[PDB]
Protein backbone atom coordinates (compact mmCIF):
# COMPACT_ATOMS: atom_id res chain seq x y z
CA UNK A 1 0.00 0.00 0.00
CA UNK A 2 1.56 3.55 -0.88
CA UNK A 3 0.39 5.83 1.62
CA UNK A 4 -1.02 9.51 0.59
CA UNK A 5 0.61 11.27 3.32
CA UNK A 6 3.05 11.78 6.44
CA UNK A 7 0.59 9.53 8.40
CA UNK A 8 1.15 6.12 9.15
CA UNK A 9 -0.87 3.55 11.39
CA UNK A 10 1.22 2.87 15.15
CA UNK A 11 0.52 -0.94 15.61
CA UNK A 12 -0.29 -2.85 17.55
CA UNK A 13 -3.48 -2.28 18.77
CA UNK A 14 -4.45 -3.11 22.37
CA UNK A 15 -6.84 -6.01 22.60
CA UNK A 16 -10.75 -4.97 22.29
CA UNK A 17 -12.16 -2.82 25.65
CA UNK A 18 -14.39 -4.76 26.78
CA UNK A 19 -17.57 -3.40 28.15
CA UNK A 20 -19.75 -4.45 31.33
CA UNK A 21 -22.53 -6.96 30.82
CA UNK A 22 -24.77 -4.85 32.44
CA UNK A 23 -24.45 -2.09 30.21
CA UNK A 24 -27.20 -2.24 27.43
CA UNK A 25 -25.66 -3.54 23.94
CA UNK A 26 -27.03 -2.95 20.42
CA UNK A 27 -27.22 -5.90 18.06
CA UNK A 28 -24.44 -5.48 16.04
CA UNK A 29 -22.32 -5.99 19.67
CA UNK A 30 -22.90 -9.53 20.12
CA UNK A 31 -22.55 -10.19 16.17
CA UNK A 32 -19.20 -12.26 14.84
CA UNK A 33 -18.88 -9.37 11.90
CA UNK A 34 -20.00 -6.67 14.07
CA UNK A 35 -23.63 -6.45 11.27
CA UNK A 36 -26.45 -4.88 12.94
CA UNK A 37 -29.33 -6.95 12.03
CA UNK A 38 -32.25 -4.32 12.49
CA UNK A 39 -30.23 -1.99 10.21
CA UNK A 40 -30.10 -4.14 7.16
CA UNK A 41 -33.66 -4.78 7.42
CA UNK A 42 -34.11 -0.87 6.24
CA UNK A 43 -31.14 -1.11 4.28
CA UNK A 44 -32.10 0.61 0.62
CA UNK A 45 -35.37 1.79 2.72
CA UNK A 46 -35.76 5.90 2.45
CA UNK A 47 -38.75 6.23 4.85
CA UNK A 48 -37.77 8.66 7.98
CA UNK A 49 -39.29 7.41 11.38
CA UNK A 50 -41.15 10.28 13.26
CA UNK A 51 -40.00 9.90 16.67
CA UNK A 52 -42.91 9.85 19.49
CA UNK A 53 -42.10 11.87 22.20
CA UNK A 54 -40.81 8.84 24.44
CA UNK A 55 -38.16 8.86 21.36
CA UNK A 56 -37.51 12.37 21.81
CA UNK A 57 -36.38 12.25 25.02
CA UNK A 58 -34.49 9.22 24.54
CA UNK A 59 -32.45 11.43 22.16
CA UNK A 60 -32.07 14.15 24.06
CA UNK A 61 -30.52 12.03 26.83
CA UNK A 62 -28.38 9.98 24.66
CA UNK A 63 -27.07 13.05 22.76
CA UNK A 64 -26.47 15.40 26.10
CA UNK A 65 -24.57 12.11 27.39
CA UNK A 66 -22.55 12.16 23.85
CA UNK A 67 -21.74 15.37 24.45
CA UNK A 68 -20.37 15.35 27.82
CA UNK A 69 -18.23 12.51 26.41
CA UNK A 70 -16.51 14.34 23.49
CA UNK A 71 -16.06 17.21 26.08
CA UNK A 72 -14.04 15.07 28.38
CA UNK A 73 -11.95 13.70 25.23
CA UNK A 74 -11.54 16.94 24.19
CA UNK A 75 -9.74 18.17 27.64
CA UNK A 76 -7.52 15.21 26.86
CA UNK A 77 -6.01 17.19 23.66
CA UNK A 78 -2.25 17.94 23.92
CA UNK A 79 0.73 16.75 22.01
CA UNK A 80 2.54 13.72 23.17
CA UNK A 81 -0.75 12.05 24.08
CA UNK A 82 -1.75 8.74 21.72
CA UNK A 83 -5.24 8.67 20.21
CA UNK A 84 -5.61 5.32 21.61
CA UNK A 85 -4.93 6.94 25.43
CA UNK A 86 -8.03 9.48 24.35
CA UNK A 87 -10.34 6.27 23.17
CA UNK A 88 -9.64 4.61 26.66
CA UNK A 89 -10.63 7.46 28.41
CA UNK A 90 -14.04 7.75 26.04
CA UNK A 91 -14.84 4.19 26.77
CA UNK A 92 -14.30 4.81 30.51
CA UNK A 93 -16.35 7.99 29.81
CA UNK A 94 -19.15 6.38 28.33
CA UNK A 95 -19.08 3.22 30.95
CA UNK A 96 -19.88 6.22 33.73
CA UNK A 97 -22.82 7.31 31.91
CA UNK A 98 -24.51 4.08 31.76
CA UNK A 99 -23.75 3.53 28.16
CA UNK A 100 -22.11 1.87 25.13
CA UNK A 101 -19.60 3.20 22.93
CA UNK A 102 -21.69 2.76 19.79
CA UNK A 103 -18.65 2.06 17.33
CA UNK A 104 -17.15 -0.44 19.25
CA UNK A 105 -17.38 -3.88 16.84
CA UNK A 106 -19.92 -1.47 14.58
CA UNK A 107 -18.69 -3.55 11.80
CA UNK A 108 -16.23 -5.17 13.93
CA UNK A 109 -14.48 -1.69 14.94
CA UNK A 110 -11.98 -1.98 16.65
CA UNK A 111 -12.36 0.72 19.06
CA UNK A 112 -14.81 3.01 21.27
CA UNK A 113 -14.46 6.32 18.86
CA UNK A 114 -13.05 7.72 15.67
CA UNK A 115 -9.57 9.67 16.11
CA UNK A 116 -8.97 11.36 12.87
CA UNK A 117 -5.67 12.89 12.48
CA UNK A 118 -4.82 15.67 9.61
CA UNK A 119 -5.22 13.68 5.83
CA UNK A 120 -7.55 11.35 7.69
CA UNK A 121 -10.96 12.21 6.47
CA UNK A 122 -12.74 10.05 9.12
CA UNK A 123 -12.93 6.60 10.57
CA UNK A 124 -9.13 7.05 11.94
CA UNK A 125 -8.28 4.36 13.95
CA UNK A 126 -7.30 5.16 17.57
CA UNK A 127 -3.50 3.71 17.77
CA UNK A 128 0.34 4.29 19.59
CA UNK A 129 0.81 7.75 17.49
CA UNK A 130 1.21 10.48 19.43
CA UNK A 131 -0.24 13.66 18.77
CA UNK A 132 2.23 15.77 17.32
CA UNK A 133 1.72 19.91 18.03
CA UNK A 134 0.48 21.39 14.79
CA UNK A 135 -1.65 18.09 14.19
CA UNK A 136 -5.71 18.97 13.67
CA UNK A 137 -7.46 16.29 14.88
CA UNK A 138 -11.26 15.05 14.89
CA UNK A 139 -12.87 12.66 17.60
CA UNK A 140 -16.15 11.05 16.12
CA UNK A 141 -18.25 9.70 19.36
CA UNK A 142 -21.58 8.07 19.26
CA UNK A 143 -23.27 6.49 22.59
CA UNK A 144 -26.36 4.20 22.66
CA UNK A 145 -28.49 4.52 25.93
CA UNK A 146 -31.96 2.80 26.59
CA UNK A 147 -32.01 1.52 22.84
CA UNK A 148 -30.97 5.11 21.24
CA UNK A 149 -27.75 6.48 19.97
CA UNK A 150 -26.58 10.02 20.18
CA UNK A 151 -23.61 11.20 17.58
CA UNK A 152 -21.55 14.21 17.50
CA UNK A 153 -17.45 15.16 16.67
CA UNK A 154 -15.85 18.20 16.80
CA UNK A 155 -12.04 19.00 15.27
CA UNK A 156 -9.44 20.23 17.64
CA UNK A 157 -5.91 22.36 17.07
CA UNK A 158 -2.78 20.60 18.50
CA UNK A 159 -0.87 23.11 20.03
CA UNK A 160 -0.21 26.02 17.91
CA UNK A 161 -1.45 25.18 14.53
CA UNK A 162 -0.99 26.99 11.20
CA UNK A 163 -3.36 29.98 8.79
CA UNK A 164 -3.93 27.12 6.74
CA UNK A 165 -5.47 24.57 9.58
CA UNK A 166 -7.09 27.55 11.22
CA UNK A 167 -8.91 28.80 8.45
CA UNK A 168 -9.81 24.97 7.22
CA UNK A 169 -11.58 23.99 10.50
CA UNK A 170 -13.57 27.19 11.09
CA UNK A 171 -14.72 27.11 7.31
CA UNK A 172 -15.90 23.44 8.10
CA UNK A 173 -17.04 24.51 11.45
CA UNK A 174 -19.01 27.39 10.11
CA UNK A 175 -20.38 25.17 6.85
CA UNK A 176 -21.92 22.85 9.17
CA UNK A 177 -24.02 25.63 11.01
CA UNK A 178 -25.14 27.01 7.78
CA UNK A 179 -26.85 23.89 7.08
CA UNK A 180 -28.42 23.72 10.41
CA UNK A 181 -29.78 27.30 10.05
CA UNK A 182 -31.33 26.15 7.46
CA UNK A 183 -33.34 23.29 8.73
CA UNK A 184 -36.68 23.29 9.43
CA UNK A 185 -40.22 21.65 8.10
CA UNK A 186 -40.49 21.50 4.49
CA UNK A 187 -37.06 21.90 3.42
CA UNK A 188 -35.75 18.95 1.30
CA UNK A 189 -32.55 17.14 2.85
CA UNK A 190 -30.83 17.67 -0.75
CA UNK A 191 -30.55 21.62 -0.21
CA UNK A 192 -28.04 21.40 2.98
CA UNK A 193 -25.04 19.93 0.55
CA UNK A 194 -26.07 23.17 -1.53
CA UNK A 195 -24.96 25.21 1.41
CA UNK A 196 -22.24 23.59 2.60
CA UNK A 197 -20.54 23.20 -1.10
CA UNK A 198 -21.19 26.83 -1.35
CA UNK A 199 -19.45 28.10 1.63
CA UNK A 200 -16.65 25.54 1.25
CA UNK A 201 -15.71 26.43 -2.26
CA UNK A 202 -16.13 30.24 -1.39
CA UNK A 203 -13.11 29.78 0.59
CA UNK A 204 -11.34 27.25 -1.84
CA UNK A 205 -11.58 24.03 -0.38
CA UNK A 206 -13.37 20.53 -1.44
CA UNK A 207 -16.30 18.49 0.33
CA UNK A 208 -15.81 14.57 0.67
CA UNK A 209 -18.30 12.92 -1.33
CA UNK A 210 -18.12 9.69 -0.55
CA UNK A 211 -19.52 10.04 3.31
CA UNK A 212 -22.86 11.45 4.09
CA UNK A 213 -24.72 12.51 7.06
CA UNK A 214 -27.39 10.26 8.50
CA UNK A 215 -30.62 9.14 10.22
CA UNK A 216 -29.99 8.12 13.60
CA UNK A 217 -32.01 7.12 16.81
CA UNK A 218 -33.00 3.23 17.38
CA UNK A 219 -30.36 2.46 14.67
CA UNK A 220 -26.91 4.61 14.47
CA UNK A 221 -27.07 4.87 10.73
CA UNK A 222 -30.51 4.94 8.92
CA UNK A 223 -32.45 7.32 6.14
CA UNK A 224 -32.25 9.67 5.56
CA UNK A 225 -29.17 9.84 3.35
CA UNK A 226 -27.52 13.49 3.68
CA UNK A 227 -25.05 14.01 1.19
CA UNK A 228 -22.84 17.26 1.90
CA UNK A 229 -21.88 18.44 -1.57
CA UNK A 230 -24.11 20.42 -4.00
CA UNK A 231 -26.97 19.16 -6.92
CA UNK A 232 -27.17 15.60 -4.93
CA UNK A 233 -30.10 13.21 -5.15
CA UNK A 234 -30.92 12.74 -1.22
CA UNK A 235 -34.60 11.57 -0.97
CA UNK A 236 -37.31 13.19 1.78
CA UNK A 237 -38.33 16.02 2.69
CA UNK A 238 -38.39 17.28 6.86
CA UNK A 239 -41.02 17.26 9.22
CA UNK A 240 -41.27 17.72 12.49
CA UNK A 241 -39.79 14.48 14.44
CA UNK A 242 -37.15 13.84 12.47
CA UNK A 243 -33.52 13.12 13.64
CA UNK A 244 -30.48 13.36 11.54
CA UNK A 245 -27.17 14.19 11.54
CA UNK A 246 -24.99 16.87 9.64
CA UNK A 247 -21.22 16.27 9.58
CA UNK A 248 -19.57 17.81 6.32
CA UNK A 249 -15.52 16.57 5.94
CA UNK A 250 -13.90 19.43 4.12
CA UNK A 251 -10.19 19.22 2.43
CA UNK A 252 -7.73 21.65 2.23
CA UNK A 253 -7.33 19.83 -1.76
CA UNK A 254 -9.33 17.49 -3.62
CA UNK A 255 -12.24 15.66 -2.37
CA UNK A 256 -11.09 12.50 -3.63
CA UNK A 257 -10.99 9.89 -0.79
CA UNK A 258 -9.77 6.15 -0.24
CA UNK A 259 -9.06 3.54 2.59
CA UNK A 260 -6.44 2.12 4.38
CA UNK A 261 -5.40 -1.46 4.24
CA UNK A 262 -7.48 -1.77 7.87
CA UNK A 263 -10.30 -1.44 5.86
CA UNK A 264 -11.96 1.84 7.94
CA UNK A 265 -9.25 4.75 7.76
CA UNK A 266 -10.48 7.19 5.00
CA UNK A 267 -7.66 9.15 3.47
CA UNK A 268 -7.68 12.06 1.17
CA UNK A 269 -6.29 10.97 -1.75
CA UNK A 270 -3.41 13.98 -2.14
CA UNK A 271 -2.64 13.69 1.08
CA UNK A 272 -3.51 17.13 2.47
CA UNK A 273 -5.74 18.00 5.33
CA UNK A 274 -9.39 17.55 6.12
CA UNK A 275 -11.88 18.87 8.79
CA UNK A 276 -14.74 17.80 10.10
CA UNK A 277 -17.93 18.56 12.33
CA UNK A 278 -21.34 17.05 13.71
CA UNK A 279 -24.18 17.40 15.31
CA UNK A 280 -27.64 15.54 15.56
CA UNK A 281 -30.15 17.57 14.94
CA UNK A 282 -34.20 17.16 15.72
CA UNK A 283 -36.34 18.91 13.37
CA UNK A 284 -39.24 20.62 15.05
CA UNK A 285 -42.67 22.41 14.25
CA UNK A 286 -40.73 25.73 13.23
CA UNK A 287 -36.88 24.42 12.97
CA UNK A 288 -34.72 22.54 14.56
CA UNK A 289 -32.99 21.11 18.24
CA UNK A 290 -29.44 20.95 18.15
CA UNK A 291 -29.19 17.62 20.58
CA UNK A 292 -25.53 17.53 20.97
CA UNK A 293 -25.09 21.26 21.26
CA UNK A 294 -22.85 22.44 23.85
CA UNK A 295 -25.27 23.40 27.22
CA UNK A 296 -22.65 25.21 28.69
CA UNK A 297 -20.46 27.55 26.82
CA UNK A 298 -21.44 29.15 23.90
CA UNK A 299 -18.50 28.00 21.46
CA UNK A 300 -16.86 24.74 20.03
CA UNK A 301 -13.94 24.10 21.43
CA UNK A 302 -10.96 25.25 19.18
CA UNK A 303 -12.34 28.55 19.45
CA UNK A 304 -12.72 28.29 23.15
C1 LIG B 1 -23.20 0.78 5.42
C2 LIG B 1 -23.66 0.90 6.97
C3 LIG B 1 -23.33 -0.37 7.69
C4 LIG B 1 -25.13 1.13 7.28
O1 LIG B 1 -22.77 1.84 7.61
C5 LIG B 1 -22.69 3.16 7.33
O2 LIG B 1 -23.36 3.66 6.50
N1 LIG B 1 -21.78 3.87 8.07
C6 LIG B 1 -21.47 5.21 8.04
C7 LIG B 1 -22.06 6.24 7.15
C8 LIG B 1 -21.63 7.57 7.27
C9 LIG B 1 -20.66 7.94 8.21
N2 LIG B 1 -20.15 7.00 9.01
C10 LIG B 1 -20.51 5.68 8.96
C11 LIG B 1 -19.84 4.75 9.90
O3 LIG B 1 -20.04 3.53 9.93
N3 LIG B 1 -19.02 5.35 10.79
C12 LIG B 1 -18.51 4.70 11.86
N4 LIG B 1 -18.06 5.30 12.90
C13 LIG B 1 -17.59 4.48 13.87
C14 LIG B 1 -17.68 3.11 13.55
S1 LIG B 1 -18.37 3.02 12.04
CA1 LIG C 1 -8.61 15.07 9.84
CO1 LIG D 1 -18.85 7.40 10.55
CO1 LIG E 1 -20.24 10.67 14.16
CO1 LIG F 1 -22.78 10.58 12.25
Amino acid sequence: YRYTGKLRPHYPLMPTRPVPSYIQRPDYADHPLGMSESEQALKGTSQIKLLSSEDIEGMRLVCRLAREVLDVAAGMIKPGVTTEEIDHAVHLACIARNCYPSPLNYYNFPKSCCTSVNEVICHGIPDRRPLQEGDIVNVDITLYRNGYHGDLNETFFVGEVDDGARKLVQTTYECLMQAIDAVKPGVRYRELGNIIQKHAQANGFSVVRSYCGHGIHKLFHTAPNVPHYAKNKAVGVMKSGHVFTIEPMICEGGWQDETWPDGWTAVTRDGKRSAQFEHTLLVTDTGCEILTRRLDSARPHFMS
